[PDB]
């Protein structure tokens, strides 16, 4: 499941075996999943497992940032 976004329209878009999202990007929000020690996503209020990469993508795409200080390099 692949986290998309749509920069076009502003909205944002998940992709799980059936892309079936939509809101906008500023309605966006990051997680911690301690059930694997990794990034959550939430959209719409929901929970599921994304990319690590695409996990910092939502955030530099306008997604809120809970999961760490906003990066951009090191």
């Amino acid at each position: 499941m692949s986290i998309e976004i749509d920069s076009e329209q502003g909205v944002c878009s998940v992709e799980i075996e059936g892309s079936r999202h939509r809101a906008p990007v500023d309605s966006l929000r990051i997680g911690t999943d301690a059930e694997a020690r990794l990034s959550v996503l939430y959209i719409d209020g929901k929970r599921l497992h994304i990319s690590e990469e695409d996990a910092q993508r939502l955030v530099v795409a306008g997604a809120e940032d809970q999961r760490r200080h906003l990066m951009a390099d090191d």
